């Protein structure tokens, strides 16, 4: 897809289920089918509240995000802190790691037990000259909610 083979966000243990003040650290992977000048890889990871209204009224009672973590990567053996395009050729994997950490608080709500009131995802962005930015969106999943009418 002009130009794009893959662009996937692959999470470092993909069986991992994380929790209050974790770390979920990945790599964003690009591979092309012909040579392409990228600008930018980006990612916004982000806990969003859900809005559920179940039994006449406001479970999920959604409201303000629990993460918004934006951010530029680095390709992988690249100069730290340097501002530069990636001339990217077909035959190889063009790796971004990425890494932050969740919140020390509980991670969401939960109602009876059964609908959780909260979703966590890592999206990527593949910036190009005068070309569209493509993304790339993975969920990830979270323990540590409580129930919606804890004290």
């Amino acid at each position: 897809v002009a130009a794009i083979k893959s662009f996937e966000v692959v999470f470092n243990d993909p069986e991992k289920v994380y929790g209050s003040g974790e770390k979920v650290a990945g790599r964003v992977i690009v591979e092309v089918c012909e040579v392409t000048r990228v600008k930018a890889v980006r990612i916004l990871a982000c806990g969003v509240a859900k809005v559920l209204w179940m039994q006449g009224s406001q479970q999920c009672k959604q409201t303000s995000e629990y993460l918004r973590y934006e951010d530029t990567l680095l390709l992988e053996d690249q100069p730290t802190g340097e501002n530069e395009m990636v001339i990217m050729r077909p035959g190889n994997k063009y790796e971004y790691k990425f890494g932050f950490e969740l919140p020390q608080g509980p991670l969401g709500t939960s109602f009876k037990g059964k609908y959780g009131c909260v979703d966590y995802w890592v999206k990527a962005f593949l910036d190009r000259p005068s070309q569209p930015t493509q993304e790339t969106k993975k969920n990830f999943e979270v323990v540590d909610l409580v129930d919606v009418n804890t004290p």
